[PDB]
């Protein structure tokens, strides 16, 4: 019932914009396991980890999610930190050991995000073939069924299309129940979310445009029996004023790096735009959208944090369970959010349950 | 010059022996980073971490080895630790960028040691198809080839039988330059070792056993104008007296558990024994050789430290860079080999110097 | 110079529409040696096969295309026949020396139709994974120039991304230089066919549609330095008088089988609309133009004999080098072709010939 | 039941011996199809034809198995020709379609020789990876299920290690039931055959060397519950007197081509002597029995009519239910082996039946 949030790890050299604005912000492991204790403190339940194995959308330097969240997890107490994995790279087998024996290391808080792909220069690069946009989701449902078969089963088999399992013992399983995240918006990703995993995240939206998706997958997990919260992306920008707030999303864009923008964008279409529905992903981005690369100014997190908590409520209302907050400078700002925004949020909660 | 030691990481549930004999030896972290900061003040400058996708050999439980090593690494300050991979159910653009992360982490201390495989029914269970002997060599040295370019350059292009790489640009690379282990003692892996590896490591054999594959793969490397350097396996029984260590070792091996060795043997004639020329890994093993399961009690690192020491210096003498050394009681008997064996083998080296 | 012809071979149950018109039109082995030797006797140089591996509705019966193609030629003297090949469920090494064969047995008169496919869930069926438009495209390009190689050289040696070769020698090589076909009309069809096809197969169109793909097609070739052909799909209606014409015409589209063309049309969705463009086979067809399943209706070969070859000369006069012909009744078709229309059209080229 | 008789198909350049010899065999389909003829005649059952990708022991040429196959019944009535087929470069869903075409084509002809692979440079000309020994037999098994499915079921499903089917409905299917043959003759051979085909056929050897075979496959085949038939290899020399039949064979011997015969021994020891037994094809080959490259001298049908006719007699009586015979001169040793050896055969068969 209280809305979670959960902060993107700045993995990736250019920080969760595409833009040559000064940050204080930093990719390396010691501004990261500072900043993952300062989330903690400031009360976010998750670390989100991107994975990439190229440069895309100017992050020409990226650590690798599952070794770089490992490291976080080891220099905390109760975040959970979730690892990002791409299917075809990456192999069910190893994935399923690996985390199970991250999680006995760290009393059990890893977890992971399935993504299905869109940047298919990077593929290429790494001899990777490219599946079609809703045959990357069929084998991303295998890759999941077959994690949680792994973790939970003495002697699991799996026949799938894309992997097999044959009598498989996993030993030590996970410590608990890794909880399985999935990214994308398309038509195939609310249908692989209704069935399998456990949160759908979505990339920043307007409202209704949230609901929509929200609403899709609740009638569609009603009917497979299976359960699934939602979590979506905002790019927060809170300040003691609004006009400050939009003097800073003013400076990131004007600051964008057009070359950066452009060729992330053409990278771009083959997400939601390559689905059969055209629906998805980056199908709607305009230059000014793609400068925060998962739509994430979109959800309109900024203003004061009085703006921003009433917001975050209005986002609860259409079955929001969790916002993913990306930030300019993150340390300072993770800080901030969790003294000025998230009591708000809370005080906001409490009176609406108190009526 | 001075001989170098490593220490195999007991990462699998019941440690470096398949016998029921009591060993004050743990497979968790909690015990292994103790293990490793005693290594460390003894003296070895490796550690190495076996893998297995399932239970092989007497160890119900294992650990994943590239990131036990990641936390073993975090534990210590100049142990460097050997993370093994096998390829098939590893791929090598993974393997490079999580390995290049964990050496960015670590201050440049990981190394990797590529093993081709024997536990055919391991592969299948894991959905892995069972490639012939020398195939498999033949995969790992295009894996090889590939960390090695992924490290060393921007724009990396291989155009392998098993693995392709278009233009690739890891970033971060690692530190410096990891270092390439290999396991096998096969002409396949021997050949491998000439052309590509830092370092051939070899099962426990007589000093005439290790000779003749030390002379076969100079005489290759020189030919290769290649470098590479020889590691031996022994599991290593220091006591005070002659009589107790060879008691200890008829007591290890009087408790040997049949099922899991015969099992275990059954599956090693997947390694040596079907090879072309019937040479390497256990295709001599007896039932009690298979109790040390890399054939560690026939190097002979049996008896009092002055013995030990002089027999260590014996297989320096035809060509033996490195021992690597398993235990019983691991805690305990790193201690004692720091305190009582290696000092010796450095008197011994300190005495042939002025010689 | 002159304009050549194809018709297509029914080897598939319900012939070249989708509709329950009957039809003197079979898929049997005896019907289509027959209409083989009417249609070498009318002048057509070639047949086409399709390929399928299944098919539901009326299409329900398909011979084998590289067989069947086999046994037409061997009822015939003169006749090329094109036999169709779906990369995937077919390889390189095996389509080339199985063509091979056939070429030698048959006086050199076959021909392959490489097809990258739309029907996913043909492919699902038999267990192939659904590559992105392009991507089909890709390894189909490297299906040609693997077929290329292995029938003009010895020693041949292709280091794909999806297919390899290490100093491959067939023996026997074809008897004379197998033309290599295409079908398709995306983007990436032209790219392809501008680089290694011998001939440019596209769906029925307007004149103007026609010209804007050869235009693309031959700009692109010249700049690759390479020779191609231009191929059109017609669907031929050749009626006495222009009214029974399309009299016929509106009988086949009204007694259409409404849900087979609304199972077409989805699955066909696959080709020209999921390619990036949103252009290419069936992107733009309606309901009545899928009854003919290749577009074949829009190239309005549909009227008099004279009127059909006016045109036809009009379609030569953009570009077209071929006109694949489609009919109703094939026998009888094909023959009152060869001495109604064919004569018409080398008469009018003997008149423009003398100008 | 009266003992089968089938003869190899001389598709391969250098007939069915490893030899210069001068003979009186060609390789082209005109040779065969009247060879075919004879053989049908003679009263030969079967013609099986060998599969290769490229030149080994000495077949510098070599026509493609199935296309030739469809060629040979296109040229004869009543006999029953088998296409050897290797699972690799070859799919079965291909091959299920293409040889039931083949069989709708041909009256119900068409069987298939399922053979695991030994060349291993043939597979890697042609970019196809190098499976262990019984892992090749893992694969076959396979393909045979799969064949055997796909021909007898719509809505055929299949979850293999190697293949998979999903609901997948050929049509046509073969006019009946078509029969699968095997060759090889390891443990893993002879427990397949033992599971899933008709038909085992193995190398030439001793009457004792056939009945420890056939002896294993009887008693694995009724463990199972599963019927299969024994067809030996016989390189048969019948004259009229056995120092002529002799003779030619020292000719054959003494004319051999040392380097043909030892490259191809090199090769064939990933038969037999790469299985965990260390025994199967070309296990204990000397030179001289390689010179027939199925060890077909070693089953000694070498001399005269009534002598050759007693020891097919003698093998019958351990279990063989075919002889599969090849010659030196083939059109007029098929039509000698009509007139003189199997009718005393015949003649045997009823004097016993009588008693
Ligand atoms: C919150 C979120 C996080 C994501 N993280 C990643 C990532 O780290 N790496 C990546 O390649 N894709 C990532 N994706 C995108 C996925 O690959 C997604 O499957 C792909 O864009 C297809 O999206 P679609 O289903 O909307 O067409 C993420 C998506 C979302 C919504
Ligand atoms: C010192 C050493 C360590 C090894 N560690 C492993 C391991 O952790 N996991 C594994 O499957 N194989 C391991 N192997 C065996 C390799 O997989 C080897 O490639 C296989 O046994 C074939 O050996 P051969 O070349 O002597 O036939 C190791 C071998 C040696 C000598
Ligand atoms: C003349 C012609 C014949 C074709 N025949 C076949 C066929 O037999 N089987 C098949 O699956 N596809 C066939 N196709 C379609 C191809 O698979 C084509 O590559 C696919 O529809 C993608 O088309 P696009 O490039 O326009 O998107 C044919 C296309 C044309 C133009
Ligand atoms: C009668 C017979 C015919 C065979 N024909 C072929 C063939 O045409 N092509 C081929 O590569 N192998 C052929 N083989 C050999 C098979 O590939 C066989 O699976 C391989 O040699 C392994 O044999 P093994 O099971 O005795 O080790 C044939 C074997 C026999 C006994
Ligand atoms: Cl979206
Ligand atoms: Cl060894
Ligand atoms: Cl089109
Ligand atoms: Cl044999």
């Amino acid at each position: 019932q209280a809305v979670k949030f959960a902060y993107w790890v700045p993995n990736v050299s250019g920080g969760l914009v595409v833009s040559r604005i000064e940050q204080r912000t930093d990719w390396g492991i010691d501004y990261n396991r500072k900043l993952a204790q300062l989330a903690e403190a400031a009360g976010f339940e998750y670390a989100l980890t991107q994975i990439r194995f190229t440069a895309g959308y100017g992050a020409e330097f990226q650590h690798e999610s599952v070794a770089f969240s490992h490291a976080l997890l080891a220099a905390t107490s109760q975040l959970k930190v979730i690892a990002a994995i791409l299917p075809g790279p990456w192999q069910p087998a190893l994935a399923a050991k690996q985390l199970a024996t991250i999680d006995q290391l760290t009393n059990g808080r890893i977890a992971v995000n399935i993504v299905s792909g869109w940047f298919r220069g990077e593929f290429q690069a790494i001899g990777e073939h490219w599946l079609e946009h809703d045959e990357r989701y069929r084998r991303s449902e295998e890759f999941i069924r077959s994690l949680r078969g792994i973790w939970s089963q003495d002697n699991f088999t799996f026949r799938g299309d894309f992997y097999r399992f044959d009598n498989y013992s996993l030993k030590p399983k996970p410590l608990g129940r890794p909880e399985i995240f999935q990214g994308g918006s398309s038509r195939a990703a609310r249908d692989m979310a209704a069935r399998v995993s456990d949160w759908y995240f979505t990339n920043g939206n307007s409202v209704e445009g949230i609901k929509a998706q929200v609403d899709d997958i609740r009638a569609k997990a009603a009917a497979n029996h299976h359960s699934v919260k939602i979590g979506v992306n905002a790019f927060v920008i809170a300040r003691d004023t609004e006009e400050e707030a939009k003097a800073v999303l003013a400076q990131i864009i004007d600051q964008a790096d057009p070359e950066a923008v452009n060729a992330f964008g053409d990278a771009a279409k083959q997400a939601g735009r390559a689905s059969p529905e055209g629906e998805g992903n980056w199908a709607k981005s305009t230059f000014e959208d793609l400068v925060q690369y998962n739509d994430g100014f979109k959800t309109n997190l900024i203003g004061t944090p009085q703006q921003i908590a009433e917001r975050i409520v209005a986002l609860k209302a259409v079955g929001v369970d969790l916002v993913l907050a990306g930030f300019l400078h993150f340390q300072e700002e993770v800080e901030y959010f969790g003294q000025r925004v998230l009591p708000l949020v809370r005080e906001l909660e409490a009176k609406a349950q108190s009526a």
